[PDB]
C-alpha cells in the first residue's frame, strides 16, 4: 500500500486514486496533535476562536493544493516524488529553498512525533519508569523535562535502526498504522454520540471553584465514613496537618466552602457548550477555576493539589501549535511513478484528503466542547480525571483504545519522517545545484542514504534536546509554511510573467488563487515571531541566489556574466508572441554611417542628431559597411568598431554597434535594414544623410545608392529620416537661445511630423525653440475649418504649437509640371521658413521604374533650395500615434 | 542668507560653503525635541541608554550623507534642490517615492512644529489663555488636548497666510530665526559651567520619598510660622481637611514621614550623575520618587498633588521621539544653483553639521544628568519646579531666555516646512511621473504654489487634531526613515549593477557604508510598529511599479510590453564592457538552415539535434537565406519566417529566428555570420549540415560555398560543428537503450570534443550511452604516458569516458600522400568505431589556395567512409574549458 516517498533510485528507474494517492495523504495529515493537544485548544480559547484557528490554517492548505494542482497538470508528472515534480514545474532556485525547507521541517516533525510517543508513555502508560522521580518540591518541570530528553534520545537511536536494518518492513505495516488511526477517530464519533443517552462516569472534585487533582485522593468528601465512625479523609491532610486532627489549625478557603463533586462528561444532551463558547486566556501558575460553581471569596494559600495552568497562553502560540496537524498535503504525490494517470489523480485526491480532515477537526472542536467539562479540557495530563486522557475519557469501549491507537500512530508517523527526509537531501545532493551538499548523495547497494540519515539523527536530536512538544511545534510550522509559501509565490509569478514552459491545464485554477496563499501564508509566518520571519526569508533568498548563480555559471560559462544574460534572454522570449505593433508610435533607431577609406566616419553630426532625438533612452543601433573581401579585411573591421564605439561615447548615445564586410554597399546596407537586432528588440525607422555632392563629382552609384536604401527601406515597412546638410546640424554644446522649428505638413504623415519636434524640443539644445505647423490649402476644400480641426488635434495633447493654413492658388497638388510644382512650393517655404533654425517636411517616394532616378533627385534639390537645416521624413505605413508620451 | 528651499521655478531659470550649505543646515537639523523632550528623555532610561538612543539615530543620518555625497558628484548638480539632484543621479522611480514620502514627512513636521509651539504658548508663558479651564477632576490630558486642537489649528491657518500673502520675509527673517537658536545653545552651556561653583537655586518639596507638585504652595514644611502663631500650611489643607485643623483626621504615609526640601539643580561638581545613570521606565499613573530618599514603608492614598508619570515609556518609544531631532539633512542640497562649486561644497557642508549637531546632543545627555536632580528631569511640563522649563532653570541669564528663544525658534522651524514642503509636490506635479497629481502644478505669477498649499494644510490638520507630540513624532520618524532607506538602497544598487551614468567621483564613498546605513533604517523602523513598516513599504512598492509602468508606455509605446524592452535594454548595456571571453568554453549556437525551392527547409534533423545539444537552455538562433531580390519578396520572407518558427516549436528550440534576402547564396550566408546577435547575446558556433549529393549532381556551386562558409567561419575565429548523413540522426522520441559515443581526438581541440559528449549525454535520447575516447600514437613518443594523463584529465572532471590509446604503424601524422593517410585513418576508425551510434572527429582546415577544394573535399569523403552518424568539429582558436558543468 506504501505510504512511503519515492525519492532517488526510482527518477533513474498500478495505482488509482484512492489508494496511490487519498490514503496516503489521509495517514500523513492525521498524527499526534488530534490526540495530545486539541482538547486543550478548545479548553483554552472557547469554541468560537478555536472553530477560526483550525479554519485559517485548512483554508492556507487547501490554496496551496490548488497551487501543487496546477503543478501536476504542466509537464508529465515525473517519477520521483513531489521534489521531481516541483523542480520541473518551477525550474531550479525554486525546486530547492522549497526542497530545503521542506527537508528542515520533516527532520522536526521527526522529533515532534518522538516527543509526542515519550509523553504517551510517561504518562497515561507507565508513570513509573521515569528516571527523575525527583523530590516533592517546586520543579516539577526540570524532572520532566530532563525524563523526555533521555527517553527521547534512546526512543531516536532504536529509530534510526529501523530505518537502516529493515526499511522493507516499515513499508509493509503502513496498513495497520493507518488503521490504528481510523479506528482512534470511529471511537471519538462513538462515545460522543452515546453520551446523548448514556454519559461515562468520571467525576471531577472541587473545592468550593477551584479544580482539585484527582490522583492521591480516594474519595472526594472530606469526611470518609468508615464503619460508624468518622476518620477524616486523605483531602483534610493536604489542607491541614495529620489525617487524625479534626482538632484546629486548618487552611483558610477551606475551612469554608465545601467539597463537591461535579461529572466531567455531562454528554452531548446537556447545555454545557454554552459554557465554552468563550476563551480562558490565562497566565502559568493560575488555578483553573469554573463559572457557575460556588465561592465563598476569601484567600487562602496555595496548594499543591490544585490543578494549574501549564504554560501562558494566547491566540498566537495556539495556531502555532494547531498547525502541525493540517501539514502533510505533500504526501498525494510521493507515489508519482506507481500510478496509472497522475495528472488525474493527484489534484482529486489531495483536494479530497484536505475535505476530510478539516471536517474531522471542525466537528471534534464542537463535539468537545458541548461533551466535555470546561476544567477537564483547560488541563493537558489529565489531572483532574486521575490520569486519563482526556479524549480518552470521551471513546465508548475504553480510553485505552486512544491511548494505546495514539501510540502507534505517532510511532509510525516518526518512522515515516525518519525514511523520508533523508531520501529527499539525497535527491538536492543529486542535480547538484548545492556541490557543497556532494557528500550526502552516498546511496547503497538499492537507494538507502547512509550520510544523509546520519545528518537527519543530528538536528532531530536538537528538537529532542529542545523538549517540551509546545515547543518544537512553532518550529517546524515556521519551515512548513516558508515551504507553502514559494510554492504558491512561484506559481502565481510564472503565468503573470509569462515563463516559457509553465502551462497549468486544470481548471480552477487562478493566479489570484495562489496569491491569496501566499499571502495567509506570511501572515500565519508574522504572528508567531517575526523576527525569526525575517531572518528564514533572508536565508532562503541568499539559497535562492547562488543556486542561480551556479546556475547561471555552468549556462554561460561565468557567474555574474550569466546574470546578465540569463535576463536578456528571459526578456527577449517574452516578447516573442505576435503583438509587436504598438498603437503608440516611438522611433527606435538604425542609424547608417558611412565610412570613407581610412576607415574614419564621414558624417559623425548624424550621431550627435540621434542622441538629441531619444535623449538616451530607447534602442539605437549603429550601423556600417566595409567594403571588400571579409577573409582579408576582418582585422580592419575590428579596429573600426573600436573607432564608432569610441565615438558614440563622445557624443553621448548609449546603443549597439553593429558592422558588417560586403563585397558590395549596396548589398551590405540592405541587409543591414533587415537584419538588425534579435527579435522584438529591433528598429523602426533608418536615419541616413543626404548624398552631398551627388550631382558635380563623377559616375552615377553615390546617388544611386541613396535611391536604393529609400526603395528598401519602405519595402520593408520602416520609417525613412534624411537629414540635409548634416554639417551644419548643432553639437551637444551650442542651445540656440530662440528660434522656431517649422513642419511644412502635407496631405500625410501627419502624426509623425507632429511628435518629432515634440520629442527634439526635450533636449537641452532644442529647449527654447517654439513649433511652427503649416498646411497647404488647394481651391477645392475649405481653410477656416481644416485650421481648428488641426488646433484642436493638438490642443488635446498640449503639444503648444501654432497653426498656420497657407491659401495657395493655380497649382497641382508629366516631368516638367514636377519641376513646376516644386519651384511653387519651394517659393512658398522659403518665404516663411528662412531663419528657422530646422525644417521638417515630407519626402514623396521614388518613382516606379528606376529609370527616373535622376528626375527624383532633381525634384528633392529644387524643393529643399535655401533652407539651412532640412529633415526630409516619410512613414512606414502602420505609425498609429495616440498619447503624445 | 536663505535657509529655504529653491524648487520649482529655479529649474526652468555666489555662496561658499559655510553660508551656503554649512548654516542652512544647521538651521534645519536643530529644533524642538532639544528644548522641550531631551530632559525627559535623560530622565528616563538614564544616562547610558539615552546616549546610545542618541548614537544610534546620528549614525543612520551619517551615513545617509554619505550617499547624499555620492549623489552631488555623480553628473552637474543641478538648479533646482534636493529633489531635482536625486531624480537626476538615481533616474525616475527613486526620484518618486522618496519625493513623495520626504513631502508627507515635511508636511507632518510642521504639526509637530506647531503643537510644539502652543505648548511653550500655554505652558510657561500664559497658563491662563486656556479655553477649556475644566473642572478639578481626573480628566487632566481630555481639556489639555482640546486646548492643542483649538490653538493649533488657528496657528496653522494664520502661517498658511502668512507663506501666502508675504514669503519674501519668511526669507528675510531666517538670520533672527538661526540667531535664536544659537543663543540658546550657548546659554545652556553657560549655565551649566557656571553650576560647578554657583548653581542657582530651584527648591523640590519631597513628602517622605514623593515628589510634591510645586505649584499651588507656598511654604515646604507642613508648619508655617507667621508671626509667633502657628497655622498649618496649605501643603497640610491637601492632605487633610481645612487648614485651622491640626486636631486630627490626617492622611496615612502623610502622618508618618517628614516634609524635606531638595535641590533641583545641584550642579556640575556634585555627584549626582551617579544617580542619573540607569533608566526609570515606568507605566502611566505611578508617582516620580527618588532613591536615597527616607520613607517609612506604609500605604496611603493617592493625592492630586503628587507628580505622576505622564505615559507608559520604553527604550523603543524613545527613539521615535528623539529622532525628529536628528532629521533635517537634505536641508544642505537646497541652494544648489546659487552654489560656486557645489560638487565640493555639499558634502564638506552636510558632514560637518551632522558632527556639529551630534556633539551638541552627545554633550546635553552628559550634562543634564550631570547637573539637575532626576525627579526634575522626569518631568515634563515642570510640576517639581514650579512650571519652569527644565533646561530654562539651567541656563544662566534667565530662563526666559530659552523659553523665548525656543519659541521663535519652533515658529520659524513651522513655516520653513511649510513653504517647503509646497515647493516640493508642485515640483513632482512637473516631470509628469505621476499624471493623477497633475492639478498640483498651478504656479502663480513668481513661482507659488497655490492647490499644493492647500493640500499641505489639509494632511498637517490630521496632524493637529491628533495632537500630543509624542504621538505624532513616530508618524514623520517613519516617513523619514523609508526616504533615507531609498536613498541608501539604490546608491549601493546602481554600483553593484553598473548603471549606465552612475560614477560617484567622491571619495570615503563605498557601497557597503550604503548598505550599512540600508540596514541601520530597517532595524529602527521595525522596533516602532512594524506593521506600520511593513503597509508603508508596499505602498512605496506600487509607487515604484506605477512610475516605472508609466516610465515603460511612453518610451516604447505600451506599458506592459516595454517593461520587458527596459529589461532587455539594461542587461544587454551591462554585457558591454571588454572581456567577452569567459574561461569556461559553452556552446552559443547559429544554427544554418537551407532552404529549397517552395521555400522548405530541407533538413530539419539539424533543428532536433541543436535541440539535444542545448536542453533547452542558452542562445540558440536559427539562420537562413532566400535566394532573390529583396524588393519583390518580402512577402515570401515572412511567411517562410512563420514556417520555421512553426518547426522551432515542434522540435523544442527555444530561440530566434533570422532571415534574410539575398542576391547571392553566398553573400548572405557571410552576412548571417558576422551579424547575429546584438552585442554580447551572440554566438560561438556555427552549425550546418554536410552536402549530400556534392560530387555527382552538376555545376561546382553546391560544395564550393560549403568551402567557403568553412573559410568565413574560421576568418570569425568562430567554432563549427558539421553533421553527416543528419537524416538519420534520431528524433526527440528515439531514446537509444544501449549504444557508445566514439570520440577520435587528434592532436586538436581537445577542450570541445570532450565537452560536447558530456552535454549531449544529459538529453533522454543519448542517456543510456558510454563514452570511449580513442587517440591515436605514433612512433616517435611513448603511449602509457599519454593515457594515464588523459585518465587524469578525465578523472578530475568525473566525465566517465574510458580510454584506449591506439598504436599507429608506418604512417604519416604532396596529394596522393594525403590519400594515404586518410585511407589507414579510416580503417582504424571503421575497425573500431562501426555500430557506435555517434563518432566524433578533427576536421582539418581547408588549403591555402582554393586551388585544391575538391581534394579537400574528396579527402573529407575518404576520411568518413563507412560510418552512419558523424559530427566533424573544427575549434575558432580561443576555447578555454576549465569546469565540465
Ligand atoms: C484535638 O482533639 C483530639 C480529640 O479529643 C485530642 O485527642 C485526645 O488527646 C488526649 C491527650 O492528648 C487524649 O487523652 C485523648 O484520648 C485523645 N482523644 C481520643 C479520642 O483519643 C487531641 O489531643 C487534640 N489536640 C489538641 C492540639 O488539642
Ligand atoms: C455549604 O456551605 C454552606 C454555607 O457556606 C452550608 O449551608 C447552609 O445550610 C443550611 C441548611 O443546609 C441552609 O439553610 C443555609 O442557607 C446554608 N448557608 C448558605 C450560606 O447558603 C452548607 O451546609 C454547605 N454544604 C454542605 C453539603 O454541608
Ligand atoms: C480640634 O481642636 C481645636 C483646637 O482646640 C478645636 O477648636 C476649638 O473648638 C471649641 C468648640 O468647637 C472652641 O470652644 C475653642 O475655642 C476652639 N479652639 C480655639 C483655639 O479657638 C476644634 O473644635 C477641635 N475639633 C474637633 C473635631 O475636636
Ligand atoms: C523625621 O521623622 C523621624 C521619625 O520618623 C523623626 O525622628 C526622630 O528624631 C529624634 C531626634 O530628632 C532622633 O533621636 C530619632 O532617632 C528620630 N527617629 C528616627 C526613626 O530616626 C524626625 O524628627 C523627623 N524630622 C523632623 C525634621 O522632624
Ligand atoms: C544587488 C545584488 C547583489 C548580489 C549580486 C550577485 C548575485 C550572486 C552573488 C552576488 C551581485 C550582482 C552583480 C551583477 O552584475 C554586476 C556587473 O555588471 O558588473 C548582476 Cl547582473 C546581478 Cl543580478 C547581481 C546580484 O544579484
Ligand atoms: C509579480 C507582480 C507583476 C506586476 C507586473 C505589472 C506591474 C504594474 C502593473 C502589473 C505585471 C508584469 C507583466 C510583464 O510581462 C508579462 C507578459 O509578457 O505578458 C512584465 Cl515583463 C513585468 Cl516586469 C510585470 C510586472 O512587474
Ligand atoms: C454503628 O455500628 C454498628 C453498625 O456497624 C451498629 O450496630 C451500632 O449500633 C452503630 N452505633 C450506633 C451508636 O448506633
Ligand atoms: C498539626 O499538629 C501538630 C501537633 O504537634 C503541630 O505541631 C502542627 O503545627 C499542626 N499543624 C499546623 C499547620 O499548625
Ligand atoms: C511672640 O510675639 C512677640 C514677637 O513678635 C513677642 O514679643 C512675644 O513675647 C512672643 N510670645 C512669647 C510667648 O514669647
Ligand atoms: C474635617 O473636619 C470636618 C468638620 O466638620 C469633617 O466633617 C471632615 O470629615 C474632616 N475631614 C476628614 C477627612 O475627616
Ligand atoms: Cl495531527
Ligand atoms: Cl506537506
Ligand atoms: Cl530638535
Ligand atoms: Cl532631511
Ligand atoms: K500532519
Ligand atoms: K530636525
Amino acid at each position: 500500500y506504501t505510504n512511503l516517498t519515492q525519492g532517488a533510485k526510482e527518477h533513474e528507474e498500478q495505482m488509482g486514486t484512492f489508494m496511490g494517492v487519498y490514503l496516503p495523504c489521509l495517514q500523513n495529515i492525521f498524527g499526534v496533535i488530534l490526540f495530545l493537544r486539541l482538547t486543550w485548544v478548545v479548553g483554552t480559547a472557547g469554541v468560537l476562536q478555536a472553530f477560526a484557528i483550525v479554519l485559517i490554517c485548512c483554508c492556507c492548505t487547501m490554496l496551496t493544493a490548488i497551487s501543487m494542482s496546477a503543478i501536476a497538470t504542466n509537464g508529465v508528472v515525473p517519477a520521483g516524488g513531489s521534489y521531481f515534480m516541483i523542480s520541473r514545474a518551477l525550474g531550479p532556485e525554486f525546486g530547492g529553498a522549497v526542497g530545503l525547507c521542506f527537508y528542515l521541517g520533516t527532520t522536526f516533525a521527526a522529533a515532534m512525533y518522538i516527543l509526542g510517543a515519550i509523553e504517551i508513555f510517561l504518562v497515561y502508560i507507565v508513570p513509573r519508569a521515569a528516571i527523575f522521580h525527583s523530590d516533592d518540591a517546586l520543579k516539577e518541570s526540570a524532572a520532566m523535562l530532563n525524563n523526555m530528553r533521555v527517553y527521547g534520545t534512546a526512543f531516536l537511536v532504536l529509530m534510526v535502526l529501523v530505518v537502516f536494518i529493515g526499511v522493507r518492513y516499515v513499508n509493509k505495516f503502513a496498513s495497520l498504522f493507518l488503521a490504528c488511526v481510523i479506528v482512534s477517530i470511529l471511537a471519538i464519533y462513538a462515545g460522543a454520540i452515546k453520551s446523548s443517552f448514556a454519559p461515562p462516569h468520571f467525576p471531577v472534585c472541587m473545592l468550593g471553584n477551584r479544580t482539585l487533582s484527582s490522583r492521591h485522593i480516594d474519595v472526594c468528601s472530606k469526611t470518609k465514613e468508615i464503619n460508624n465512625m468518622t476518620v477524616p479523609s486523605k483531602l483534610w491532610g493536604f489542607f491541614c496537618n495529620s489525617s487524625q486532627f479534626f482538632n484546629a489549625t486548618c487552611d483558610e478557603y477551606f475551612v469554608h466552602n465545601n467539597v463537591t463533586s461535579i461529572q466531567g462528561i455531562p454528554g452531548l444532551a446537556s447545555g454545557i457548550i454554552t459554557e465554552n463558547l468563550w476563551s480562558n486566556y490565562l497566565p502559568k501558575g493560575e488555578i483553573i477555576e469554573k463559572p457557575s460553581a460556588k465561592s465563598s471569596d476569601v484567600l487562602g494559600s496555595l496548594n499543591h493539589e490544585y490543578v494549574l495552568v501549564d504554560i501562558t497562553t494566547s491566540f498566537t502560540l495556539l495556531v502555532g501549535i494547531f498547525f502541525p496537524s493540517v501539514t502533510g498535503i505533500m504526501a498525494g504525490s510521493n507515489r508519482s511513478g506507481d500510478l496509472k494517470d497522475a495528472q488525474k489523480s493527484i489534484p482529486i485526491g489531495t483536494i479530497l484528503a484536505i475535505l476530510t480532515t478539516s471536517f474531522v477537526y471542525l466537528s471534534n472542536v464542537v463535539l468537545f466542547g458541548a461533551c466535555i467539562e470546561g476544567v477537564v479540557l483547560r488541563d493537558k495530563f489529565g489531572d483532574a480525571v486521575k490520569g486519563n486522557l482526556v479524549v480518552g475519557t470521551l471513546s465508548w469501549p475504553s480510553p485505552w483504545v486512544i491511548v494505546i491507537g495514539s501510540f502507534f500512530s505517532t510511532c509510525g508517523a516518526g518512522l515515516q519522517s525518519l525514511t523520508g527526509a533523508p531520501r529527499l537531501l539525497q535527491a538536492i545532493a543529486k542535480d547538484n545545484i548545492i556541490p557543497f551538499l556532494r557528500v550526502f548523495g552516498h546511496s547503497k547497494a538499492n537507494g538507502e542514504p547512509t550520510w544523509a540519515l546520519l545528518l537527519t539523527a543530528a538536528i532531530a536530536e536538537l528538537g529532542i534536546l529542545i523538549a517540551s512538544l509546545d515547543l518544537v511545534a512553532p518550529i517546524l510550522s515556521m519551515f512548513f509554511l516558508m515551504c507553502y509559501l514559494f510554492v504558491n509565490l512561484a506559481c502565481a509569478l510564472q503565468t503573470l510573467l509569462r515563463t516559457p514552459n509553465w502551462r497549468p491545464r486544470f481548471r480552477y485554477y487562478h493566479w489570484a488563487l495562489s496569491f491569496m496563499g501566499m499571502s495567509i501564508c506570511l501572515a500565519l509566518m508574522f504572528i508567531s515571531s517575526w523576527y525569526y520571519a525575517i531572518v528564514a526569508m533572508v536565508i532562503a533568498g541568499m539559497i535562492y541566489k547562488y543556486i542561480e548563480y551556479q546556475g547561471a555559471e555552468k549556462e554561460w560559462g561565468d557567474g555574474i556574466r550569466g546574470l546578465s544574460l540569463s535576463a536578456a534572454r528571459f526578456a527577449l522570449l517574452r516578447l516573442e508572441e505576435g503583438p509587436p505593433h504598438t498603437k503608440n508610435w516611438r522611433p527606435q533607431l538604425l542609424v547608417l554611417l558611412k565610412l570613407d577609406e581610412d576607415l574614419h566616419v564621414k558624417h559623425p553630426r548624424l550621431l550627435t542628431f540621434a542622441s538629441q532625438l531619444k535623449a538616451g533612452k530607447g534602442l539605437t543601433i549603429v550601423g556600417s559597411v566595409i567594403v571588400g573581401n571579409f577573409l582579408e579585411n576582418y582585422g580592419e573591421a575590428l579596429a573600426a568598431e573600436q573607432t564608432i564605439k569610441h565615438l558614440m561615447e563622445a557624443e553621448k548615445v548609449k546603443g549597439f554597434c553593429q558592422l558588417v564586410v560586403a563585397a558590395k554597399l549596396r548589398e551590405g546596407i540592405s541587409h543591414l535594414i533587415q537584419s538588425c537586432g534579435l527579435g522584438g528588440m529591433k528598429h523602426n525607422t533608418v536615419v541616413m544623410g543626404w548624398p552631398n555632392g551627388w550631382r558635380q563629382s563623377e559616375d552615377a552609384r553615390a546617388w544611386k545608392t541613396f535611391i536604393g536604401t529609400v526603395r528598401v527601406t519602405t519595402a520593408a515597412h520602416l520609417a525613412l529620416l534624411v537629414a540635409k546638410n548634416i554639417s551644419f546640424f548643432p553639437s551637444n554644446v551650442e542651445q540656440f537661445s530662440e528660434g522656431n522649428i517649422d513642419v511644412w505638413w502635407i496631405v500625410h504623415d501627419g502624426g509623425m511630423l507632429m511628435l518629432l519636434p515634440f520629442l527634439l524640443k526635450q533636449h537641452k539644445v532644442w529647449r527654447k525653440c517654439s513649433i511652427r505647423i503649416f498646411t497647404v490649402a488647394q481651391l477645392e476644400d475649405n481653410s477656416i475649418q481644416m485650421k481648428k480641426d488641426l488646433a484642436t488635434f493638438l490642443y488635446h495633447l498640449r503639444i503648444e504649437a501654432e497653426v498656420e493654413v497657407v491659401e495657395m492658388h493655380d497649382s497641382d497638388i508629366s516631368n516638367v509640371r514636377r519641376m513646376h510644382t516644386a519651384v511653387k512650393l519651394n517659393e512658398v517655404i522659403v518665404n516663411k521658413s528662412h531663419e528657422a533654425k530646422l525644417v521638417l517636411l515630407n519626402m514623396p517616394g521614388p518613382p516606379r521604374n528606376p529609370e527616373g532616378d535622376e528626375n527624383y533627385m532633381e525634384f528633392l534639390e529644387v524643393l529643399t533650395e535655401g533652407l539651412e537645416r532640412v529633415l526630409l521624413v516619410r512613414g512606414g505605413g502602420s505609425e498609429v500615434i495616440t498619447i503624445y508620451s
